[PDB]
């Protein structure tokens, strides 16, 4: 049968249907082919078996290979999903799996390797680091071909014994969206060699019959032994010859090991792997077509590489080739597919010119105007090596020259693209748009989907393509047939109607009457709608939505509109199909709901306008551009471009050649995202800075001025009277940044004054007045203040040095982040685990991280996702040997002839060297002394000064943070976690526990408590959480705290200052809410009330500095919880939707916060 | 040298000797509470190694048993081996004791404490081993460190049985 599916679900399909056992663990792209395998073990999918697939969960992926040998050496058929980095932590089993000769399958996601940056983009870099282990390796270029080779793969290992990698890449075929032929389970175990799985059973470790396996070797027998295993390598290519002729026996489809496509007497011929087939043969068929005698090898079967089944399928006629490569090896004389070619050809005498080249690193597009450019470097007299394409390389000169733009997308495809708002239902319109068309015509549907890297109010491009002709076109669309606009405030933002066909559609949701079309469109804009004849159309969906009560929900809205226009089928059948989607997606929602969602679908039909515009539109001209702001060159040239969408135009010479990016760039952003802002009402308002507390962007914070300060403000920044004997004679105003806010409401939820101080009110209304308040705030000037900063309201006068974030409305996380950099900012390294944390606080080019007036702040860097906790070990041993050249430096001083006031100041650091005020305050009068001290010497004194001076940037004594999420914590980190801790290093753990793998989409976790839902836990998780502060206290001198900030302000801040100052290793764990727990962000402050006063977490700190003093070192800051249990576990989505058997999971997990309260108060007795 | 060396000993990467002391690997099998785990050393019980023994494999769950393993590279007589374990039950050295989850369902206290009064000399173990003497001012600093330690987890161990 036909369905509309992507490449991972092509790929778990067949992966369930062969396998017993799947050991997992999630990482992007890969993570869906887990969490469609785990849903259908849930609901009861039979394999061929006649059993349900069994899924488990490990630690990291080097534990979920282990699982594979294990399971395998067993006598069970097993698979895994993974990618990437992923990947390399199971190299070293799968030499283990290739060398005993276990018939396995893994799928791999093809992503970039984590170089000089991270990249959850596909290529080919994970897939080549493991070409060595023995593993055979085959490639699937289309959603189609996941599905087919998939099986390929697992019919091979069985007959062969060799272990298979399936590879796809990622995003550009895993997440793409095709309608192709399944093919059925019943079909599948027809082809299975039965024969074979019974005798991989009688291999197993089996006490009735048992044996020896991986065992230790001398140099007598090792290099034998290995050679022992050449046949079963030399048969694998003609065993996968012929189950590639079953499959195509049952499908009809044709696979050899390697397949060729173009002119039978070509001369140019590119050899490649992956997508990049379907791209170069739709554009050998454009280039046939038009007489050029080109050619195309696609590899499937790169490892075992057969050179007879290779030579096969090249013709005689070739001259030239040119292999193309996913991949970078630096140093490398080139890369491994073209190294291959370059070999077998020399090994058979051809005289054939041989050329490499590299695309599509991290999803680089890779369109037919790029192959062209390919194929005519080719035909040039001396054809470049060693070459790039789809970039601009100004430096090594590598890149090929895209000459010009070719059109080679088969006649009779149609093209849209949807400019959509983040989650406002566009990406969800679209997928179930592809499923209609490809469910009910004889059309090939494809789609593909462009995410941000903002979580909220991001930009989303889909890509939709429709025809009568197989869909070859695995890149990006160039020109549309239709353009649709979901969120009117793209207009004028981005070139929307770029590459637009003339006499397209252009589709807009806004509320603009067509006379206003003249004043609000922009001159560029109505030049192409006139010149092109575009056929303009307009709806009020939001207008629309306001009305039938379903709120701002435009989704339904939007896709009746589009099937109304694009004439792809039938205008009456198109909504009979809405309608009928409607009832299976609002089926279980209530009856008034239901019929909400028709009334949509029927008003938007009549409310669809066409705007006829005058032909006069062509001549119109840009309005006079003001005068544009000098901004540094890097937001200049680097950071507006590519959040222009124009980064793909930015040369080699933009960026440095490590990665290393500046500081304090996210206020250059202001997005102004929100649909509400705080206003302030200075009567209500105690001048308590909760409000700046919680704030998840740091978009509201309390500024002090001196009334002489406040001359120029304008008549709108309203100010009152500072309280505190600290801020006599100040004023105080508590100020919103309306740009950065994201409407969130946590604010105004946490405001405890009596009447409100703050209330949420429109952006639009408010927008122009709260721009020139926040302007002139900024630029008041640094305020003394001796505030305590140990207390809620004094901290919150320190600047903050994580601001403007890529993270959710209302994130947990952000919240504790930001009042560390209150904190300490000022002398701190951040080592941040990949996570979430990593994503809002590292995603290039904007940093959230900045500095204050002095230029300082915290220095930030993430490593891997299993290393940080050793990544930010590192740190501090290089720190102290930092620290200690200094010193070194500094007592040569003393016997120097140098100051009296500067011996004073030397030895006074040297003393409290390791205090942090005292290194700052001793430090800074070294640093005051310095200008001077260098002018009155010379000769060797000089030297030995300015030798100090290069090291000023250490006398403040530095506090190393580790950061990080539950999954790093928790699971594949805690091994280096658990010797870090160990090892009593002056080093600050923050662990941010969501309880899932909250950046991946949410998936289970050792963090995740007893019946909560997740992605690899449908059924709920039975065992409990794990306890990790209860183990750091086993070492005893590990200072643990549990902290919860919509719970306690004063216990946070007591945790937090203790273990910084604590000489030893700290370990604060912060319950952080998320989206992924289906709870209402507006309350998030209030849910992490709740969770602590209803007993399900904890709140103690563990000093054992008290232990030194002969006191107790547990203190149980909560001990009576007043809450109920059951009653805050139905407040999020995260546990009711297990409803049954979640009557059994709720009593335990009842049970385990009554033990836990039991376990504490004996501690604390 | 491991995160199992205890303080004070002497190994290859710890020419000074390790300052940090031994890992406790059974305190924290047993947070999760549905783990069987079992310390046993063969010299100084031959009856409690048996009883740990059988009940972890009949324990339908997860069991981990620590057991003391004489070698080489302590640098005593291989001859009395045996008679070596024996000597770092009865000094304190190494702890004797099982936690069976299976008590827990019963409403009993899981961790049973098999040996709770040491009779041998603590600091008299240490000078039996070359591991130890070796090194022989600042290693009498550290013997008082272990000797405090090795007390604080007998008392440790006595208010988990109750
Ligand atoms: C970014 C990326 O590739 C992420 S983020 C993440 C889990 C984050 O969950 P955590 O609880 O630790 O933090 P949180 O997001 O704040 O909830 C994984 C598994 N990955 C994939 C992954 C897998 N394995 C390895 C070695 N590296 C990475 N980056
Ligand atoms: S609404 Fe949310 S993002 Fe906006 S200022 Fe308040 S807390 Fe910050
Ligand atoms: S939370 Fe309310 S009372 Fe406190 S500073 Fe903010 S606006 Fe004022
Ligand atoms: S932790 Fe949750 S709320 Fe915060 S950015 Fe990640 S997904 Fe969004
Ligand atoms: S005594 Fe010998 S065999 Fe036994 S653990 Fe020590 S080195 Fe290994
Ligand atoms: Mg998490």
């Amino acid at each position: 049968p036909k369905q509309t599916l992507d490449g991972n679900t092509a790929a778990a399909h067949v992966a369930y249907a062969m396998s017993e056992v799947a050991t997992i663990y999630p990482i992007t792209p890969s993570s869906p082919m887990a969490e469609i395998a785990d849903e259908w073990a849930a609901h009861g999918r039979k394999n061929i078996f006649g059993k349900t697939l069994q899924v488990a969960e490990m630690q990291s992926e080097a534990g979920a290979a282990g699982a594979v040998h294990g399971s395998l050496a067993a006598g069970a058929l097993t698979t895994t999903f993974t990618a990437s980095q992923g990947l390399l932590l199971m190299i070293p089993n799968m030499y283990k799996i290739a060398g005993e000769l276990l018939p396995c399958v893994f799928h791999v996601a093809a992503r970039a390797l984590s170089t000089h940056a991270l990249s959850i983009f596909g290529d080919h870099a994970d897939v080549m680091a493991a070409r060595q282990t023995g593993f055979a390796m085959l490639s699937s270029a289309s959603v189609q071909e996941v599905m087919d080779l998939a099986l390929v793969a697992h019919l091979a290992t069985l007959k062969a014994r060799v272990p298979f990698v399936h590879f796809f890449d990622g995003f550009r075929t895993s997440h793409e969206v095709q309608k192709i032929d399944v093919i059925e389970y019943e079909d599948m175990a027809k082809l299975v060699d039965w024969d074979a799985i019974r005798a991989f059973r009688q291999r197993a470790l089996n006490p009735e019959h048992p044996h020896q396996r991986g065992t230790a070797q001398n140099p007598d027998i090792y290099f034998q032994s290995r050679e022992a295993a050449n046949p079963y390598y030399l048969a694998t290519p003609g065993i996968v010859a012929q189950v590639m002729e079953q499959v195509a026996g049952l499908t009809g489809r044709h696979y050899h090991l390697f397949d060729y496509a173009g002119a039978p007497d070509a001369e140019r011929v590119i050899v490649s792997m992956g997508s990049s087939c379907e791209v170069i043969e739709e554009t050998v068929n454009y280039l046939v077509e038009k007489g050029e005698k080109v050619g195309l090898i696609k590899v499937r079967l790169f490892r075992p590489f057969s050179a007879e089944h290779f030579l096969k399928v090249l013709p005689a006629s070739v001259k030239r080739i040119a292999v193309l490569d996913r991949t970078k090896e630096p140093g490398s004389l080139g890369e491994p597919l073209y190294e291959d070619v370059q070999t077998v050809l020399a090994e058979h005498g051809k005289n054939i010119l041989v050329v490499g080249g590299r695309y599509g690193l991290g999803s680089k597009e890779f369109n037919p105007s790029m192959v062209k450019a390919v194929f005519d470097n080719l035909a040039a007299t001396t054809p470049k090596n060693k070459f790039t394409v789809g970039i601009t390389d100004d430096v090594t000169h590598t890149s090929l020259e895209i000459k010009e733009h070719i059109d080679t997308s088969p006649k009779g495809t149609f093209r849209c693209k949807f400019f959509g708002l983040g989650s406002d239902g566009t990406v969800g319109a679209n997928k179930n748009s592809i499923k209609i068309i490809g469910d009910h015509t004889d059309m090939y549907a494809q789609g593909y989907f462009v995410y941000d890297s903002k979580k909220s109010g991001g930009v989303t491009i889909s890509h939709l393509r429709f025809g009568k002709q197989p869909i070859q076109s695995a890149y990006l669309i160039d020109q549309a047939d239709l353009i649709a606009c979901h969120n009117p405030s793209y207009v004028g933002r981005y070139n929307l109607l770029e590459g637009i066909k003339p006499g397209g559609i252009f589709l807009l949701n806004s509320t603009w009457s067509a006379e206003e079309m003249d004043s609000r469109l922009p001159a560029d804009m109505k030049r192409t709608i006139a010149t092109k004849k575009l056929k303009f159309y307009n709806i009020d969906a939001v207008k629309i939505a306001q009305e039938i009560g379903l709120g701002s929900r435009i989704n339904v809205i939007m896709q009746t509109a589009f099937f109304k226009i694009a004439n792809v089928i039938p205008v009456d059948e198109a909504i009979k199909y809405i309608k009928d989607s409607i009832v299976k997606t609002y089926g279980k929602k209530g009856d008034k709901i239901l019929n909400m969602n028709f009334a949509a679908v029927d008003r938007a039909l009549e409310a669809l306008e066409e705007i006829k515009y005058p032909a006069s539109w062509a001549d119109a001209v840009d309005e006079a551009a003001a005068t544009v702001t000098e901004e540094p060159e890097f937001i200049q040239k680097v950071l507006r471009p590519i959040n222009a969408l124009k980064g793909d135009e930015l040369p080699v010479s933009t960026f440095t050649p490590d990665g290393v990016f500046p500081v304090g760039t996210t206020k250059y952003e202001k997005r102004g995202i929100a649909v509400n802002i705080p206003q302030w009402q200075p009567e209500n308002c105690i001048q308590c800075n909760q409000c700046s507390l919680v704030c998840p962007h740091a978009a509201i914070r309390p500024y002090l001025a001196k009334p002489a300060d406040l001359a120029g403000a304008p008549e709108t920044f309203v100010t009152k009277d500072a309280i505190g004997k600290e801020a006599a004679g100040l004023k105080f105003r508590i100020q919103v940044s309306p740009l950065d806010c994201t409407g969130c409401g946590n604010c105004a939820d946490v405001c405890p004054a009596k009447v409100k101080a703050l209330t949420m009110v429109p952006l639009e209304e408010v927008t122009a007045v709260e721009e020139a308040n926040y302007n002139f705030a900024e630029q008041l000037p640094e305020v003394k203040v001796n505030f305590n900063p140990a207390t809620v309201k004094g901290s919150q006068f320190r600047q903050p040095l994580l601001e403007f974030s890529g993270a959710c409305a209302g994130c947990g996380e952000t919240p504790y982040v930001k009042l560390v950099t209150q904190l300490f900012g000022d002398r701190m390294i951040i080592a941040n685990a990949t996570g979430c944390s990593s994503i809002w606080g590292g995603s290039a080019p904007a940093c959230p991280y900045t500095v204050n007036r002095q230029g300082h702040g915290p220095a930030w860097a993430s490593s891997l996702f299993e290393d940080n906790a050793e990544f930010g070990y590192g740190m501090a041993l290089a720190v102290a040997k930092r620290q200690d050249e200094l010193a070194t430096a500094i007592s040569k001083a003393l016997e120097a002839p140098v100051s009296a006031a500067f011996k004073a100041a030397c030895e006074g650091w040297l003393a409290g060297k390791d205090d942090a005020d005292r290194s700052r305050e001793y430090g800074d009068r070294i640093k005051a002394l310095l200008p001077g001290e260098i002018s009155q010497a010379s000769g060797e004194v000089k030297d030995l000064l300015l030798d100090i001076d290069r090291q000023k940037d250490y006398l403040t004594k530095k506090s190393i943070w580790i950061i990080g999420g539950d999954g790093w914590a928790y699971d594949i980190g805690y091994g280096g976690l658990d010797h870090v801790l160990a090892s009593g290093a002056n080093v600050n753990v923050l662990v941010l526990d969501t309880e899932v793998y909250s950046n991946t989409g949410g998936q289970s976790s050792k963090a995740t408590q007893t019946g909560a839902v997740a992605r690899f836990a449908a059924g709920g998780k039975f065992t409990k959480k794990k306890d990790l502060g209860l183990m750091a206290m086993s070492y005893g001198y590990v200072y643990v705290a549990s902290v919860a900030m919509g719970a306690s302000h004063s216990q946070l801040m007591k945790a937090l200052i203790e273990a910084e100052k604590y000489d030893g290793p700290s370990l604060i764990i912060a319950y952080a809410p998320c989206i992924n727990h289906g709870i209402n962000m507006t309350y998030s402050q209030r849910e992490a009330k709740k969770a602590v006063e209803a007993g399900y977490w904890p709140l103690y700190r563990y000093n054992p500095q008290l232990a030194q003093e002969g006191k107790n070192p547990f203190i149980l800051d909560y001990k009576t919880p007043t809450a109920s249990f059951r009653d805050f576990l139905m407040g999020e989505i995260r546990y009711t939707s297990l409803k049954e058997k979640a009557e059994q999971l709720f009593a335990k997990a009842e049970a385990d916060a009554k033990a836990r309260l039991e376990q504490y108060k004996k501690l604390a007795e």
